[PDB]
């Protein structure tokens, strides 16, 4: 009995999140949508990879809930952009609405899953989905650390010219404007990256860090980014497939830590079988923290907007 | 000095192929086309998965072809649909104004370069990217029999109940009505794939293979198949990048092979570093034969097409 | 939680099977063997290039059996050496005495494991283990075709002068003059064998195969082969945690097919989670049949000579 | 053409790192050593592994140096075993002379290689390797350091109950006594590593690295670690090959670093198609200084002992 991951919502991070999976072999795959043909047609193409590929998994799309039973990871990246004339309320409304509508749908039929949320605002909807679920609290978790920690090690990788390997980082918190970044807390082969790098391109290199989906939207016109994305949210489910215990930064629901009660923020987890096996508690300075806080609040504020649904 | 792969047009097929690729570390990658924004956009997004899955490759993407000098290798996926109201000779044309616009300025740039076409008419558009570059034509190829050949594969690994690394086939001509089918020549770890699979059914599931393209485009209602697609191109430059010497259906420039002169066609070839290093020679009997003409005047056709343009 | 390999005899075969394993994380591995320290030693040392390799799975060396409980697949590679220059009845005799030891003690302690042997005489041996464990026949397997049919398949590749990925063969019996071979079970992308060497050289390398184990002991002076040995023993293992319905000959328990009747012998199955999950029937014509018969004649007096202890 | 490189001693750690890049593909292999038949026999071995593993490369053993003309890099692990019980210059002397005929005939025949030692003493052999080949400096390194932080890696991981993914350590000096362990520069996801273990723990873990060959060699009570060491050869190897620019420590000719001038050493490096591209100067503190200059006067006093011979 192989593993089994359900793919909620068939777009471009649902299909590419597939496509990470499949070629390292690490389950059957359930591409699920709203829309009919959709995932049936990626996932049918994907298939057709397989000899090509060497891998073998079954990869169907579906438009019926009842074909994700008994998975053991779930990812949801079903969601509504914003666009103009919409509130702040009506963002979060929309988006609380779909976030409802698949969980509700999905957590019976796999009660032992992890859910991994990829949507948006991702914090305010992995606290939405873990009292949809009422899963453990450890077995819902958000993808946004693990995406922008990869485009830093990437610019860090690119100035330094060294192996993308080599470089590794932590940081905090949600995207752009909620990003906590910790330039200290990243190496190069144990080394400190500002070793290598100065203050003032470190500097422009954190901000990069911040804009770095609004960059890829700007280049592609239509759309937001997918490769990145869906290999951070793939080497999530590996972690929990194989109970890797990786370090990584992710939405996690907090109990005290960094002085945090009952908010999802994203904090250095070690993640595994069990989903978050440890919340881990970094030393941060007084700027680090000030930076923390000013996150939380923000944070926070959407938890609130929800909360007042 | 690692590899350098450029791949002309960045659409699905391009951009699946880019990952392909990266994800096996195989060299540089340069994803050009005519759009601003677009290219550069998948390429960065790539590039920032790298950190994530363990490649070390510049991904990068550009408008200009001076940026695609000294490639190993240049897929080109770019050409036009066709939609309602263009003649067959329409088609045809606008597809050689694009495919001789990209070899006439790719091409002297990438003087030792094997080219491997992904456009259609393939074969067509493979004899023009021979007359424009004016390469050796055992250099200047088509990707079209590995991805029939990958969905048949499929197919018949899902009938049979067995592993998709166990099957192996090969077959002949272009795709759907100019596909050549040769199910006499599949195996399954060596056993003719008539023994696992009832002539009805294998009957189905050669028109299956031959519809197969059609198939995933009416799951999709917009846009083409890309996931297998694009590993069949990618399987195709990792044989002349690695020297693997691959035993594939190709579109390949025949000199008597078949009884066919001064014609690209899809037949199986030794595919190595100097591009096709042997055209080979199937002892196919009369009903097979006789395809293989259908086939072959129904490409004729189009190629003199092209001729009198 | 992880899948769990339990590998008996820490000489070159059960640690080499053990690196493949590992390295594919495919799951956590227990070498266990008679000798305090060795397995320990082994164990230690390829854990140890666990970051360089990139997998994450436990890799234990151990002297007790205990420590093998719950396994999902057990391999036996421990056997007297070398075709040691005593009798071919004192041979069977050590190895049954070590076969019974091994397997009376793994077998209780994981009564879902499916066992592949890899010991001398290959089929006597998976007889004896099936008999000692008293599990189901189709859990019980021997390693055997998939090393010959390696060989084969390296030397076809080789003269070809094609790609190792693209050319499959089946063959049955055991190994040497028990080995059955098949060259007519055999191709290159689906495509006869034969029609790409001439007969009198095929036949050198099919003899070729038939000496292929001593080809090495005579190369080495002291030893014998275990890069190829392990990979094959590996890949049935893979076949099986990750239920991929490998087509392969293994020495499997025969109740009438090819006209035998409780023996072991190579023979072309599929293998998945289950173990053998369906003996194929190969349309052998009547000069395979000789060489069949003939061969089953030799394994039928290697088991009554185990039976006769 | 294909990559080529050649290893120089076919014993478990040449033939071990011979499976490595084997099995990922990175060149074609030459494996020599003086005893006839021995590296023919493990080549032909590992190359019948192939259509089981999927890789195309030739892997040739040989007697004859001839056949490793225009390697790309020339990996040399010939030398006298085990600390033998002759006196540390007994060692010196016997693998001084070993090292010589390896790279005086070896080094004329690729004149662009790189060559990688990974004989014992370390640095005082890839110093007269350096002496024997006339290379420029950059071309002539020591395999120690990746090894000696791979176990470190291995302890940290297990002992943090972490991903070996996620755990990287810079170290300096040579193995054993003349390692210089430096915790502070090792880190978890960017994260210092004293941050999850304690200091008495920490020490513990340190002497077992420098205990760590030693401890392998204890438990085999026969012959010595090469998974490990195989694996950390291989990765540079690979750095090389693919111009990877991997930081990593390795023993390089110093010229001033560190306080330190014509002597090999364990360094900071970037590591690419160039050999050593940069030598990294880490801001060490009193403490680690002081572990460092006793290191360099053992290291110094090896040197001068093969001066004097
Ligand atoms: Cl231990
Ligand atoms: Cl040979």
């Amino acid at each position: 009995m192989r593993k089994k991951i359900s793919i909620i919502g068939a777009g471009f991070v649902g299909s590419t999140t597939a496509h990470w999976l499949a070629a390292k072999e690490l389950g059957d795959i359930v591409l699920l949508d709203i829309v009919e043909g959709v995932p049936q047609g990626k996932a049918l193409d994907l298939y057709e990879a397989s000899p090509i590929e060497g891998f073998d998994v079954r990869v169907t799309g579906t438009n019926n809930y009842a074909d994700t039973a008994n998975s053991d990871v779930i990812v949801v990246t079903s969601g509504a952009p914003r666009k103009p004339g919409m509130s702040r309320e009506d963002l979060i409304k929309v988006n609380a609405d779909i976030t409802r509508a698949c969980i509700s749908q999905a957590a019976p039929l796999s009660p032992n899953a992890v859910i991994i949320m990829v949507n948006n605002p991702l914090d305010a909807m992995t606290y939405l989905a873990a009292e949809v679920s009422g899963f453990p609290k450890e077995r819902v978790i958000g993808q946004a650390g693990v995406l922008d920690a990869a485009r830093y090690r990437t610019f860090i990788a690119m100035e330094a010219g060294v192996s993308v390997e080599d470089v590794q980082a932590m940081l905090m918190g949600g995207h752009g404007d909620e990003m906590v970044p910790l330039p200290r807390f990243s190496t190069i082969s144990g080394i400190p990256v500002s070793e290598f790098i100065a203050p003032d391109r470190l500097a422009q290199i954190v901000e990069r860090t911040r804009k770095g989906g609004g960059e890829i939207v700007n280049l592609l016109k239509t759309g937001s980014a997918y490769y990145a994305p869906a290999a951070a949210t793939a080497q999530m489910v590996e972690a929990v497939l194989k109970d890797k215990k990786r370090v990584m930064p992710v939405a996690a629901y907090l109990t005290g830590q960094y002085g945090l009660n009952d908010i999802y923020f994203g904090v250095p987890v070690i993640l595994g079988a069990g989903g978050v096996e440890k919340i881990l508690e970094l030393p941060l300075n007084e700027e680090e923290m000030a930076l923390l806080n000013a996150s939380a609040k923000a944070v926070r504020a959407t938890l609130d907007t929800l909360k007042s649904l």
